[PDB]
């Protein structure tokens, strides 16, 4: 039978086959995307370590309440030891994102696999039904006095009990994320930001260091030192991330360089 390559379902451990012409060649370009865990229960609720691998993506559609999730063996990564600085780090990291009953938040973690995983959490219905509409600049700015003033007002008091996400060893709490976004975006209008693209060519060959490969003229260096530790994003958008340090003990900073869209024209 015909099947729609538009949209392809494979159910748990199956198999789909996808016969192709003999003539021609045979080449396609696809993206994979995990059933979404809907959590509709109420109370509380742990889940297992493999419980949260396996599904990348867990949304919870409160029916009359809002659950509470406790994820085991959950070890944030952390770039460093304060946490305030970690979470306006990954604020800046266009990490979260509001939309209208619908908070999200990118969470990574660490496992014994070689490499790190991410998990994207989706709570529907955390703002109230009053803010329900907020894509336009008006209704914004109107909520601008909230957001500065009773920050605990566009959630109702009903959520209010189930607040917080118990981790492995550490506890989140919505409160504070949605401050740091509501604080950064009010002064976009001690994180350094820089773009650039196809640009800073300040005559590179054999000025610091001589010259060595196939390498463009294209000069630009950072402007303070940095710690070993360096991190690279690669946002799903498309946009490329590199996140360095600044190598002084009582100041802990970061200067995030953004190549727009490198995955298109790297």
């Amino acid at each position: 039978v015909p099947v729609n390559i538009s949209d392809l379902s494979i159910p748990p451990y199956s198999r789909l086959y996808l016969i192709f012409e003999g003539k021609n060649n045979v080449l396609l370009r696809s993206k994979v995307h995990a059933a979404p865990l809907k959590i509709t229960s109420a109370g509380e609720m742990q889940l297992s370590e493999r419980q949260w691998q396996q599904q990348e993506h867990i949304i919870v559609k409160p029916d009359n309440e809002a659950p509470s999730l406790i994820l085991s063996e959950f070890r944030r990564f952390t770039i460093s030891s304060d946490k305030t600085f970690s979470l306006k780090l990954m604020c800046h990291q266009g990490m979260v994102r509001i939309d209208r009953r619908s908070l999200s938040v990118r969470l990574f973690y660490l496992r014994e696999q070689p490499g790190i995983g991410s998990l994207r959490l989706t709570f529907r219905d955390f703002f109230t039904e009053v803010m329900d509409t907020t894509d336009r600049e008006i209704l914004e700015k109107e909520l601008r006095p909230i957001l500065i003033g009773d920050t605990h007002r566009f959630i109702n008091a009903a959520y209010k009990n189930h607040l917080n996400i118990q981790l492995g060893d550490g506890v989140l709490n919505l409160a504070d994320i949605v401050a740091e976004y509501a604080r950064i975006q009010k002064e976009e209008t001690a994180i350094m930001t820089t773009t650039v693209t196809t640009d800073s060519g300040e005559l590179f060959p054999t000025f610091h260091p001589w010259y060595t490969d196939d390498l463009s003229g294209r000069y630009k260096s950072v402007p303070m030192a940095r710690k070993a530790d360096t991190l690279y994003h690669l946002t799903p958008k498309g946009d490329l991330q590199i996140i360095y340090q600044v190598a002084t003990k009582m100041v802990n900073q970061a200067m995030i360089v953004s190549l727009p869209n490198y995955r298109h024209e790297w």
